[PDB]
C-alpha cells in the first residue's frame, strides 16, 4: 500500500514560489510533476508533522477535480508529488487577465468545484482555504482543486474575501467546518458571476475585516451579470448567509446546480 | 485507506457494454463515473477472486495517464468505480470513425502513451492488453490508459504467440503491444488488412514469417519514428527496447519538429 518514492527518481527543475510550507518546484518524475519540498538540513518535529498530515490527506483523494497526488519522498528531503497543472488558476483568469467566459462555462467552472467540494466533504475534509487562486482551471477546462498559497498569484489582502464572518471573528478555537467552507464557495460563486471580487469600494482591510465579522458588510449581488440565472444568483444568496447553520451542504448545492445546467 | 464506497451512493444509469466478464454503466458519483458490475446476486469464488486482484492492481496507480481508479462496492453486488471519460478510444478515432489527426498530435498521443506505461512497468505492472481500444483520449487532449476487455491477436508478440511458458508476457511483450499502436498511429489501419483468416494469422506472425507493413506509413512520418516503430516490433524478444528508451526517443523527435 506504498507511496514513497525512491531517492534519485525525482528531477527537480524550475521554482514556482511557496506552498502551504515549503517551496513548489516544477519538476519530472514519470512527466511533468508538481514538486513541494522542505528545503532544510533537518525538519523539525512540527514541520515533520504537517509533512505527514498533508501526505494523510491527499492519499485519501482520488477525484478528477482533486489535485491528482502521485507520490512522496524523505530521502534527502521532505518532499510531495502531485500531478503539474498547465493554465492558471481562477483568480487569474478573473482578476488579472480579465478572461471573458461565456456564462455556460462559468457555470460549468461552478458545477466542477462543487462536485470537488463535495468529495472532500464526503471524505471528511474541510479546506478551510478555499478561494478562486486555489481552482486551476487545467488545460482551460477542468477545475482541480489544490491548497497552494502562493504557487498561483496572492489575494488582495491571511486570505480575507472568502471567509465567513464567524471564521471572521475567531470565537471558537476552531471556526471551521463544511459551512465555512460552503461561504467560501459563495464567494467564488460571487466572484464567477460578477468577474470581481468582493468589496471593491474599501481600501482599509481591518475595516472589511470588522464589519463583515460584524454582518454589516456583504457581497454586493447586484453586480452580477443580468444572464445569470436566478437559480444561481438565488444559490449564490443561500451560500452568503450570516448564520452558518442557515447554509446548504454540497450535496444540495450540486443538486441546485445540476437542475439549472439545463437551459 | 480504504476506498469502499458505502452502498445506495452510486447512481447507475446508462448501459455502455457487456462481455459476460463483467457489465459497465456510466453512473452518479460526487460528478460522473464508470461502473464495472457482475450482474449475477450470489457471485462465484473465480468472480470474486478477479475484483480483488483487480482492485489490487488499480489502487497502486496514481498517473495523469492511467484512468483514475475512484472505489470499489461489495456491499450489494461486486463493483468497481474508475473516472468516466469524455471523447473516443484511439482504436474508435482511427478504425470506425476515421479521424484525421495532423503528425504533431499523433505522435503526442503516442509520447504519452508511452508515457504511462513507463509508469505501469514502474510498478512492476504488465498490461498484457496494451491496443488502441484501451487507450482512451480524454476530452480529446488526455491520453487515459485502461483496460475495457470483458484475445486480440493483432497486438500479440511472437513469443505470446507460441505460449512458450506459462507466462511470455514480459515488459518487452506489452513494448511490442505498443509497437502496433504505433503502427495504427502512423498508418490510420490495423495491420496485416489484406489476411482474412485468424488462424493463419496466429502461425504466420508466430513462425515469423508476416510482420507489419512498414510501407504504409505517412509520408510525413519522421524517419526517426519509422525506426522506433521497428525496435518496438523486433521478433528476437531481448532486441526491443523498454519503455524509458523511447520515451528517450519520442521526445527527442518532438523536439526537432
Ligand atoms: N487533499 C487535499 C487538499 C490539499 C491539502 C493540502 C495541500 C494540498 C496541495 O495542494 N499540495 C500541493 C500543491 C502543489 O502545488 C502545485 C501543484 C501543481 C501546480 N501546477 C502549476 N502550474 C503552473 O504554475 C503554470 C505554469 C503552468 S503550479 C502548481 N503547484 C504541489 C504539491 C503539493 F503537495 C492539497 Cl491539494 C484539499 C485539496
Ligand atoms: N491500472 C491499471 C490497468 C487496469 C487493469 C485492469 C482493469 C482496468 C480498468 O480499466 N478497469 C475498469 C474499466 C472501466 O471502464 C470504463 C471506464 C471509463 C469509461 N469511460 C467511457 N466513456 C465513453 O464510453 C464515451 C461516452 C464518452 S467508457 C469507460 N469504461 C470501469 C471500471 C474499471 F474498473 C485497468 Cl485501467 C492496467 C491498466
Amino acid at each position: 500500500d506504498d507511496w514513497e518514492i525512491p531517492d534519485g527518481q525525482i528531477t527537480v527543475g524550475q521554482r514556482i514560489g511557496s506552498g502551504s510550507f515549503g517551496t513548489v518546484y516544477k519538476g519530472k518524475w514519470h512527466g511533468d510533476v508538481a514538486v513541494k519540498m522542505l528545503n532544510v538540513t533537518a525538519p523539525t518535529p512540527q514541520q515533520l508533522q504537517a509533512f505527514k498530515n498533508e501526505v494523510g490527506v491527499l492519499r485519501k483523494t482520488r477525484h478528477v477535480n482533486i489535485l491528482l497526488f502521485m507520490g512522496y519522498s524523505t530521502k534527502p528531503q521532505l518532499a510531495i508529488v502531485t500531478q503539474w497543472c498547465e493554465g492558471s488558476s481562477l483568480y487569474h483568469h478573473l482578476h488579472i487577465i480579465e478572461t471573458k467566459f461565456e456564462m455556460i462555462k462559468l457555470i460549468d467552472i461552478a458545477r466542477q468545484t462543487a462536485q470537488g467540494m463535495d468529495y472532500l466533504h464526503a471524505k471528511s475534509i474541510i479546506h478551510r482555504d478555499l478561494k478562486s487562486n486555489n481552482i486551476f482551471l487545467h488545460e482551460d477546462l477542468t477545475v482541480k482543486i489544490g491548497d497552494f498559497g502562493l504557487a498561483t498569484v496572492k489575494s488582495r489582502w491571511g486570505s480575507i474575501l472568502w471567509m465567513a464572518p464567524e471564521v471572521i471573528r475567531m470565537q471558537d478555537k476552531n471556526p471551521y467546518s463544511f459551512q465555512s467552507d460552503v461561504y467560501a464557495f459563495g464567494i467564488v460563486l460571487y466572484e464567477l458571476m460578477t468577474g470581481q471580487l468582493p468589496y471593491s469600494n474599501i481600501n482599509n482591510r481591518d475595516q472589511i475585516i470588522f464589519m463583515v465579522g460584524r454582518g454589516y458588510l456583504s457581497p454586493d449581488l447586484s453586480k452580477v451579470r443580468s444572464n445569470c440565472p436566478k437559480a444561481m444568483k438565488r444559490l449564490m444568496a443561500e451560500c452568503l448567509k450570516k448564520k452558518r447553520d442557515e447554509r446548504p451542504l454540497f450535496p444540495q448545492i450540486l443538486a441546485s446546480i445540476e437542475l439549472l445546467a439545463r437551459s
